[PDB]
């Protein structure tokens, strides 16, 4: 069996790819917005540091992490790897809906109001984050700084409103005319 | 430790929803579309089957399988049962495109467009299936018994047709005039 902690190694590399960041700066920004799409085990962040520096990818000089020749060229090798798409990421709810025939009408109009309710207050909290991340001064572009922050978040805020048009869609036809 | 093949309790339970099923059945329909969103270890599926008749949620008379009393019970308790939306499920390519600043204008464009034309093909292999579900007679509505089948399909050709849209936008800002 390999180790689960390997799942944050791209992570950690690309973290430090703009520069030189302590443990401090790493940990925090898996509690920031790193954590909301790659959620880490914080017991498992220092320990996966550890066996990239050892791996020779991080070096350190608090201690101070950079990339090594040989990190930087890990990442870009990920980075330009073209892979299938994986396999259907399993959603609880999805299953719930497939078997919904065992649901009376309304049992299945509460139970995807409820999801709605709770997808749009989803929503709400990522417009939050975007307005956020676009409350600063230099407009958007691809040579933005920010560029790859501006992409992990519109994907997010596309998913979920996809996802409640979505249920507003099946909502209209539990309650059909 | 709890037994991974757990995760595959409730889809067993529903798919006996309607009457009975064998084994034979039951396997098919995780080769089919059950397979497509909530894939099964193949075998995960008799030993799992083996524990909920055990548990007495489902009695077998080939043997031929159903619910129980107390399995109908449980699958009604899980359907509808409120629980919060799941943490987002980690998309590679997603922490690949939040570290775009390690790659240039054109091999940005070339992964983006890689991914782009993979989730097209996903998307025209979900439209087939599609089609094959919509050639039944009987129209679609609520009351029909294919309209959870309709649930995990339409579910599935937005969420693809929204990462294509949204991958196409990203394409047309590396490519900004
Ligand atoms: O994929 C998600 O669910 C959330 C992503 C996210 C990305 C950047 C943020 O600033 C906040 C949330
Ligand atoms: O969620 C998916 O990726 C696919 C779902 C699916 C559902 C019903 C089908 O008939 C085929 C694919």
């Amino acid at each position: 069996a390999k180790d689960p902690m390997r799942v944050l190694k791209y992570a950690i590399l690309g973290l430090l790819r703009k520069g030189e960041l302590s443990g401090y700066d790493i940990t925090s920004y898996f509690k920031e917005e790193l954590g909301q799409f790659w959620s880490a085990k914080h017991s498992q962040i220092y320990p996966e540091l550890k066996k990239l520096t050892d791996e020779g990818f991080i070096t350190f000089r608090k201690k101070m992490y950079t990339l090594t020749d040989s990190g930087k060229q890990e990442l870009h090798d990920w980075l330009i790897r073209h892979q299938p798409i994986p396999e259907t990421v399993k959603d609880e709810f999805m299953l719930k809906a497939y078997f919904i025939s065992s649901l009376s009408r309304q049992e299945a109009s509460d139970l995807f109001t409820d999801q709605l309710l709770k997808r749009k207050a989803k929503l709400s909290d990522l417009q939050g984050s975007y307005e956020k991340l676009m409350a600063s001064a230099e407009p958007m572009s691809f040579s933005s700084p920010d560029f790859g922050h501006y992409l992990v978040l519109t994907k997010a805020l596309e998913r979920e409103k996809n996802y409640v048009s979505w249920l507003e869609s099946i909502l209209a036809m539990i309650d059909e005319d």
